[PDB]
Formats: C-alpha cells, sequence, structure tokens
C-alpha cells in the first residue's frame, strides 16, 4: 500500500515550501510539499515530518520555525537533495524569530510558534500558531511539485 | 492573523480532491486542497476538516472514505458551491466500500478506512488508512488550485 500511496502522489501536484528552524543553533531546514493551513481561529499552519528521517526531532526541540515561499528550484533542490551540513552555506538569509533562518530569495515568509506536535504513523505533524507573516516580493512564479518535477501554472 | 494565513494561501498552489463518505446513508463529499499523503508504514492519508461548517462530523461518524482524484472542474465547484442535498443528483458515481460514492469522472481514487481523528484549532485532522488504490484513466491533466482558479500545469 505505500506503492499505492506513492504512485498515486507521484500525479497528485502539491505547492512546496522550505520550512526552518534554528535547532540548538544549528541551522536547518528542508523542502516539504505538506505545508498547509490548518486553522484560522486560532491561526495554525501546519506540515508532516518524516520520523523514519528524524526530520520531527528539531522543530520538536525548537520553540519557533519559519515557512519560505519561494520560486527558486534550485533552493528546492538545495534543501531536499544536500547535505544538512551544506544547506547554509550556499544560500543567503538572515536570522529571524527565534533566531530560525528566513531565506533571501523568499516572496513570503510566515514565522511560526510550535503549538503541538502529533506523531501519527511513521510522521508527526508539525502545528505552529502564525506569530507574524510578510510579502517581501509582490512578482513572483509560485512552483508546484509533481513526478519530481517543479513546475510553474500554465497561463 | 487569519487574513495573514488567507493572502499568503491564495497565492499557495495545492492539488484538489474530492473527499467522499456514505454518512449513515447520505452521500456526502467536498472539495477539499488539504488532502495529503501522510504515513507509509502504516499506510495513511489525511485531509483537513472546518469545524466550523461541520466538515468534520460526516468522516468522524463513518467508518471509511473515498479520496476521488479528477481532472473535471465543473465536479469541484459543484462540491465546493452546491447545496449538499444537490451534490449526487448531478454527478455519475457508484458506491464503494462502506457505501462510499466513487465518482465516475476519477481518473484514481482511494478507499480508506478511517484510522483516527485529531481536533487541532478550528479544524478535525482526518486520517484515513489506505486500504485499496485504483487508478482507473492513464490520461488525464491534473489541476491546481491558487487564487480561486483551477489551473493545469505549464508543459
Ligand atoms: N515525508 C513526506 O511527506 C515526503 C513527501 C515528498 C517526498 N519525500 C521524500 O523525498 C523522496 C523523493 O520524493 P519523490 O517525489 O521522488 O518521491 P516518490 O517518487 O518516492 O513518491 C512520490 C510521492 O509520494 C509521496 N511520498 C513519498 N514518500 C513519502 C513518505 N515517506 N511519506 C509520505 N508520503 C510520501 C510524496 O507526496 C511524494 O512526492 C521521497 O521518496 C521521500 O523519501 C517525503
Ligand atoms: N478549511 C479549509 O482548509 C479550506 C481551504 C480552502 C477553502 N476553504 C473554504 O472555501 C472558501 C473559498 O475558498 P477561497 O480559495 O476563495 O478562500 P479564501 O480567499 O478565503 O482563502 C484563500 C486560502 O486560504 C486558506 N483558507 C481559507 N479559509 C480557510 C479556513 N477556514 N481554514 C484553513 N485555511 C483556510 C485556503 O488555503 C484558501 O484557499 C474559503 O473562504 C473557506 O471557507 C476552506
Ligand atoms: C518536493 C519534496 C517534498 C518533500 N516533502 C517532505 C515533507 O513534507 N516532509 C518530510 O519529512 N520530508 C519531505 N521531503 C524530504 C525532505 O526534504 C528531506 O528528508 C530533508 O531535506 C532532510 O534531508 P535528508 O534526510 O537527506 O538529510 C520532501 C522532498 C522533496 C523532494
Ligand atoms: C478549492 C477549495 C478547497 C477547499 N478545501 C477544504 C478543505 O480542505 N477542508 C474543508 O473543510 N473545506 C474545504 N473547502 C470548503 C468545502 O468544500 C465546503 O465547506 C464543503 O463543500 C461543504 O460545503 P457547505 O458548507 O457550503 O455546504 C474548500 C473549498 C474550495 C473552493
Amino acid at each position: 500500500m505505500a506503492e499505492v500511496i506513492k504512485s498515486i502522489m507521484r500525479k497528485f501536484p502539491l505547492g512546496v515550501a522550505i520550512v526552518t528552524t534554528n535547532w540548538k543553533g544549528e541551522l536547518v531546514g528542508m523542502t516539504v510539499n505538506t505545508f498547509n493551513s490548518l486553522s484560522l481561529n486560532p491561526p495554525l499552519v501546519s506540515f508532516f515530518a518524516d520520523r523514519m528521517k528524524g526530520n520531527d526531532i528539531p522543530y520538536k526541540e525548537s520553540k519557533y520555525f519559519v515557512v519560505n515561499f519561494t520560486d527558486n528550484e534550485e533552493l528546492f533542490n538545495i534543501f531536499a537533495l544536500k547535505p544538512v551540513k551544506e544547506r547554509f552555506r550556499e544560500i543567503k538569509y538572515k536570522e529571524g524569530i527565534g533566531g530560525c533562518p528566513i531565506l533571501y530569495d523568499s516572496y513570503a515568509y510566515i514565522e511560526a510558534k510550535l503549538y503541538d506536535t502529533i506523531d501519527v504513523g511513521d510522521h508527526s505533524i508539525i502545528v505552529g500558531e502564525v506569530i507574524d507573516g510578510y510579502q517581501i516580493r509582490d512578482n513572483f512564479t509560485p512552483l508546484v511539485y509533481m513526478n519530481r518535477k517543479y513546475y510553474k501554472l500554465s497561463s
């Protein structure tokens, strides 16, 4: 059934984001296709973190996280494929709340306070309360991920 | 902050699906942009159901649900905009597991057993264990929802 999930999801298009945190001083982040809005009152956003890779642990052990929205495919590939220790060497960034890294190439970002974590199956649902949101750049081309590719929207 | 969430999400592209169930004999479903894969082992998928509209209740009170994947924008609009009592009058469907409606225009669907529900903020995370998946049609144009529109992917 893991294979039927992957086969169906390969053709299910999803927006991508790069979630980051400052994990006891270590700058970390990852490309996710599970980011979404969860609640309006209270204002909550979420993503799913793979427990099998320990992707949950930095967020569980940090008070805040940042959601970076970017149109730079290179950044998504860095934050999916490159070794953790290498990712923040290659990109421009600044620190936000809790020291969480904000990527300079982001056209928007959210700063969130960790609100809850919920283990379900082999992932943890990471839930953040939106503390602030910023729209930096008005002109951008949002990307959607499907079948290992990053597409623009038609028209 | 509910407004910053909406403003950012308006420009965050997301695949859409129509989740259905047979709620004590009542055929119901809704367009969602919160469907995703949650876990591989066990094989779990999820969506977020708005408690403010009672969208959580049918799933909480039914043993199964179906995830319909379709490329028919008309269907997404029916299952977002039209009165509940009208939706299954206008479309071709059959019943699957638990009597859950499978839409004829779906190019793929998942049958799921309700695994857990988790209230977080003003939504409930509805979690289903994948019992079966089906790819009916190999030729289709997946849609992504952004800024109230249903886009095709470029190229
Ligand atoms: N944890 C996640 O939700 C998730 C999502 C996408 C990619 N990834 C990781 O990146 C790798 C490369 O991605 P790809 O697009 O080539 O994947 P793929 O070809 O292995 O799978 C296609 C799709 O299936 C779903 N999926 C795959 N692995 C999953 C997992 N462990 N848990 C929940 N859903 C999963 C994702 O939506 C993915 O894009 C994946 O094999 C996976 O290890 C993880
Ligand atoms: N519950 C949901 O996750 C959700 C998602 C999309 C749309 N909707 C409902 O459909 C209506 C029409 O959609 P639209 O695209 O014109 O919306 P919109 O212009 O009001 O908001 C834009 C986006 O913000 C997010 N959002 C809006 N309402 C939300 C809610 N109650 N909870 C979590 N996230 C929410 C969604 O991703 C939505 O597409 C929305 O106002 C909402 O009531 C609900
Ligand atoms: C487009 C894309 C989407 C991804 N989405 C998620 C996700 O939502 N959750 C997750 O835990 N991992 C996801 N991954 C994998 C993480 O990015 C990856 O495990 C993380 O960067 C840590 O990398 P590492 O284990 O190789 O060091 C995704 C990968 C890609 C290619
Ligand atoms: C594209 C789109 C995405 C939606 N996603 C969700 C969702 O994920 N969860 C939810 O509870 N409602 C979502 N909604 C709203 C439901 O479709 C709607 O509340 C449901 O069909 C019941 O309709 P009603 O309250 O008008 O009767 C979405 C609406 C649209 C337009």
